[PDB]
């Protein structure tokens, strides 16, 4: 219904340059000050600490407190100023100008879902992967829930589908999703104990998750001979962990303690993509994405022009 960016366009196509594809992780419930990189007492990242090429943003806000307001912000071209949660599904967002634009999207979710940001686009590029169904790691555990690592078994398949043109993969976490924080990681991840319990549980679910995306890297590295290969990754939000007697997220923004909008942004990308990186300190907030994900793939849009993004 309403449109954002009619006038966008790609400068360059992927049949005079080598082809992009992006792995976007979606994070969930993750709070900046547990992550080493920003300070953090704990090794809560060790894998992603031992990867070259990863920016740590230090200073990211996001656009509010819950799964299905920020993520439909994230993807939006309004801004956390303008954003309207009610409306925001009858807005052309960010994946819908790149799928007109020729960039073939994915999107796989173990959290939820996309909170209305896949609706438009066909169905068959929104996948489920909270189900056994569809995700080959679900026994792993007594709760017989689905991991997030399950999200990246046959993506090669896609690559082939696609072979040659720009792709951009979505992949929503569960993360550090609440209250029952020893649900979200497999017993190998159990290293602070016990499961204060509550917050060991926090960070264990962050070191499952640091694996996640280091293997998200690895696997974008395999392909790096035939395409230009970088990965995002950004919190929806944090979380209260009893500041102020104040627990768990969706705390209204007028409201809501730091704790619940400073997230984790990472950023990677391969040595030959000449891409570069924001300063680790520059102010950002969810805001950035819709720009960081257009220039990724080359893409101008009249609206985000005088737009920060991850990335010059
Ligand atoms: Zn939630
Ligand atoms: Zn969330």
């Amino acid at each position: 219904t309403i449109y954002h960016a009619k006038d966008a366009v790609q400068a360059t196509k992927p049949d005079m340059r080598k082809p992009r594809l992006v792995v976007f992780v979606v994070g969930e419930t993750a709070r900046a000050d547990h992550v080493s990189f920003n300070g953090y007492e704990r090794d809560t990242f060790p894998q992603l600490a031992k990867i070259d090429g990863v920016t740590n943003f230090s200073n990211v806000t996001s656009c509010g407190t819950s799964t299905a307001y920020s993520v439909p912000c994230m993807f939006s071209y309004l801004g956390a100023d303008e954003y309207d949660v009610d409306t925001a599904k009858y807005q052309e967002n960010v994946l819908d100008t790149l799928d007109r634009l020729g960039v073939s999207i994915l999107w796989r979710d173990n959290n939820s879902d996309s909170k209305g940001v896949m609706d438009k686009l066909p169905k068959a590029q929104f996948a489920d992967y909270k189900s056994a169904t569809n995700n080959a790691i679900c026994n792993t555990n007594p709760y017989n829930e689905c991991r997030d690592v399950g999200m990246l078994v046959g993506l090669d398949d896609f690559v082939a589908a696609n072979n040659g043109k720009d792709m951009l993969i979505m992949l929503h976490q569960m993360g550090n999703h609440g209250p029952a924080y020893f649900k979200r990681y497999d017993e190998k991840f159990a290293k602070f104990t016990p499961v204060q319990s509550l917050i060991n549980a926090y960070d264990n679910a962050l070191l499952a998750t640091d694996d996640f995306i280091a293997q998200s890297i690895q696997w974008l590295q395999t392909h790096s001979n035939a395409y230009d290969v970088s990965m995002l990754y950004v919190s929806d939000h944090g979380e209260s962990l009893g500041e102020n007697g104040v627990y768990l997220h969706g705390m209204p923004n007028a409201f809501a303690p730091k704790e619940q909008r400073s997230v984790p942004a990472f950023f990677w990308t391969d040595k030959q993509t000449g891409i570069t990186p924001m300063a680790t300190d520059t102010v950002l907030t969810h805001d950035a994405i819709t720009p960081t994900l257009l220039k990724l793939f080359d893409v101008t849009a009249d609206k985000v022009k005088d737009r920060t993004a991850f990335i010059r």
